[PDB]
């Protein structure tokens, strides 16, 4: 190991790996415990989360491996087994999470779409056992091949693996990063087109409600007029329950009219029902605009850089040279890609569903 990039390594990744080690295991234990936390209501994104944070959880308990690995001077004392252990763990979370990521932002995307509409929880279960079927199914070459001698070396590039590593490169980065990052590029494109439509006819209705309610104030006989306009439009617009409600309001307003003050007086609470009406839509583009802007900060800082880098240190490979400077920063960029596994609980405390409100009930006990 003449390369000066081996005594780097050696003392950046204990680093990096306890640090994230603590860290994710506070925040991974306790997303999980809140998780668990009973709550009248529940949902499908609360599943994609848990199994985030599970397969996070499980990588983070390799990392003093790794750490011992290096404190050793590069020597691994864990056995076989256990080394090619720390190679699928590794890469069975890394995609696992950039999957479970980009399906929680497209649920987000089609969640927005319906603000009004267990059947959904175990297809969410039933989608998260066919990405790890798939992602385990794909990644089991790496438990078939503590390599050297005089030493015990895990975790480092090789000859003896160098060319299956670049045909598995070409494709983990299409179908493993590209193909995701694609997907989350076009479900943020969605997401700003339909909120920005969306809120911008919210605007109008509101405004609308205010002019013929400031009408009412103002001016029995246009009380009526302003009313029974008001029941047409209603009535055109035809959440039957809720225009139902709202032309029951109108009618009891109608009748308060044709039998002063109380017509006017119910009028105003057409007010707080229209507001609630708006909050509903507003509090769904609210979670999945969050969801997809810390996701895509994610895939910019853990992801993208590392495969990159990644797939040119492939590419290049030598037996005899270092190339001690793009080794630098291939070694950089691995340290934030796995750092993504005490990253994600951001996401639970941004944009969760019902996490605070379980956090709030543990808190009571
Ligand atoms: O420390 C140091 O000096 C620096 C790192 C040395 N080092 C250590 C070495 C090591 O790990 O020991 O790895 C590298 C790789 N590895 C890969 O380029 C790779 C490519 C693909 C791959 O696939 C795993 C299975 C993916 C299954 C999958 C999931 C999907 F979601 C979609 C498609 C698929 Cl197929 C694994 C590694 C590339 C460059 C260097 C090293
Ligand atoms: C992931 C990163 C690269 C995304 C950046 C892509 C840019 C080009 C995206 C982000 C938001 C997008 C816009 C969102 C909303 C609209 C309104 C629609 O009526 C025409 C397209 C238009 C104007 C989109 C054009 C493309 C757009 C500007
Ligand atoms: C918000 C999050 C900010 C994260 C910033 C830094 C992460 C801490 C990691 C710093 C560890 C640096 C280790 C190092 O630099 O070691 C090089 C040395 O020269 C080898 O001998
Ligand atoms: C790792 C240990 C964490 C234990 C794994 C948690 C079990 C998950 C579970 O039991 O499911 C809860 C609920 O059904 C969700 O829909
Ligand atoms: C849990 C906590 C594990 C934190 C400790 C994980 C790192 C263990 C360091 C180690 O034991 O390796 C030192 C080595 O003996 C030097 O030659
Ligand atoms: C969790 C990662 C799995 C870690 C594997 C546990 C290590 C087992 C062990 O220490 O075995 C040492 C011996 O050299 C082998 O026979
Ligand atoms: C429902 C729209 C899905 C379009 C995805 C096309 C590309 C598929 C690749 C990755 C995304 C996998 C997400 C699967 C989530 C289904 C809900
Ligand atoms: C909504 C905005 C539009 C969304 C789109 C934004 C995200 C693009 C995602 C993936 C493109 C990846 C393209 C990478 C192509 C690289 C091909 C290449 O460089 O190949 C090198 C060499 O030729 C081979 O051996
Ligand atoms: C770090 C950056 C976090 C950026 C998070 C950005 C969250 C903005 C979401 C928001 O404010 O909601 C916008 C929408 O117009 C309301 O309905
Ligand atoms: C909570 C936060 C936990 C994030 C922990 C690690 C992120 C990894 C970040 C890697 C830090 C890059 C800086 C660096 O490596 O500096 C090299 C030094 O200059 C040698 O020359
Ligand atoms: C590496 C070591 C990590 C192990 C410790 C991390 C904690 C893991 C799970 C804690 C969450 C358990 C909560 C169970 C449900 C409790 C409840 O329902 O009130
Ligand atoms: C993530 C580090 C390496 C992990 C290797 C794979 C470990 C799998 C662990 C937990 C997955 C939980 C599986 C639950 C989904 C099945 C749901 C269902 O079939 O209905
Ligand atoms: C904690 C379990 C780790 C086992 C210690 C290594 C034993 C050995 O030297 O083979
Ligand atoms: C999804 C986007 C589709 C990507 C299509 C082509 C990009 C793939 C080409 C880059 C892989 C070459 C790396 C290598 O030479 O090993
Ligand atoms: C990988 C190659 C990509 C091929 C697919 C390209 C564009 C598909 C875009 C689909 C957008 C339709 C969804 C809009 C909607 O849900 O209303
Ligand atoms: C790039 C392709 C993305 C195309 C998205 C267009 C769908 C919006 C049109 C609509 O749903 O009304
Ligand atoms: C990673 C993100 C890349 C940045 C893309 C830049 C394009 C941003 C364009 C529009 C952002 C719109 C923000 C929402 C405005 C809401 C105001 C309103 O609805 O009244
Ligand atoms: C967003 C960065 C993700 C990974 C980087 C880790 C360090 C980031 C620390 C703090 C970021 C906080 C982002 C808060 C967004 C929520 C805004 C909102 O509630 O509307
Ligand atoms: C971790 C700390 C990140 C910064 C928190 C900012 C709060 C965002 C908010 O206003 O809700
Ligand atoms: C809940 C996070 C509040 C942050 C306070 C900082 C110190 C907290 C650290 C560890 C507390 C661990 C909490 C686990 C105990 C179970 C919670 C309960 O009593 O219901």
């Amino acid at each position: 190991r003449n390369c000066t990039i081996e005594n780097f390594k050696r003392e950046f990744f204990p680093i990096v790996y306890l640090i994230i080690f603590f860290v994710g295991v506070l925040g991974n234990g306790l997303s999980i415990y809140v998780f668990l936390q009973p709550y009248k209501k529940s949902t499908s994104v609360n599943v994609f989360m848990l199994n985030l944070a599970i397969s996070n959880l499980l990588f983070i308990s390799t990392l003093p491996f790794r750490a011992d690995y290096y404190l050793r001077g590069s020597n691994w004392i864990f056995g076989d087994l256990a080394c090619r252990i720390m190679s699928y763990s590794l890469y069975v979370n890394m995609y696992s999470s950039i999957y479970f990521l980009t399906v929680l932002s497209v649920v987000r995307y089609l969640a927005m779409v319906h603000p009004f509409r267990v059947t959904s929880i175990r297809s969410a279960w039933i989608l998260c056992g066919i990405i790890w079927i798939l992602i385990m199914a794909s990644s089991i070459m790496l438990l078939d091949s503590e390599q050297n001698g005089s030493v015990t070396s895990c975790l480092e590039l090789n000859l003896y693996k160098i060319a299956k590593l670049q045909t598995m490169n070409y494709i983990a980065l299409v179908v493993g990063c590209l193909l995701p990052f694609f997907t989350l590029s076009i479900c943020y494109l969605l997401i700003i087109r339909v909120l920005l439509k969306v809120e911008a006819d919210l605007e109008d209705n509101w405004e609308t409600l205010n002019d013929n309610l400031k009408v009412i104030e103002k001016a029995a006989a246009q009380v009526k007029d302003a009313l029974t306009k008001m029941r047409a439009a209603a009535l055109d617009a035809q959440m039957k329950d809720f225009r139902h409600g709202f032309d029951i309001l109108v009618g009891q307003i109608d009748d308060a009219l044709k039998l002063v003050k109380e017509a006017q007086a119910a009028a105003e609470q057409l007010k707080t029902t229209r507001n609630a009406y708006i909050q509903k839509y507003l509090v769904s583009h609210r979670k999945a605009l969050t969801t997809i802007i810390i996701t895509l900060i994610i895939f910019f800082l853990c992801f993208l850089p590392y495969h990159t880098l990644r797939t040119v240190h492939l590419t290049t490979w030598k037996v005899g040279l270092c190339k001690d400077r793009l080794h630098k920063a291939l070694v950089i960029t691995l340290a934030l890609a796995a750092a993504n596994a005490c990253f994600n609980p951001l996401l639970y405390y941004f944009a969760g569903e019902n996490f605070k409100d379980r956090l709030k009930s543990a808190l009571r006990k």
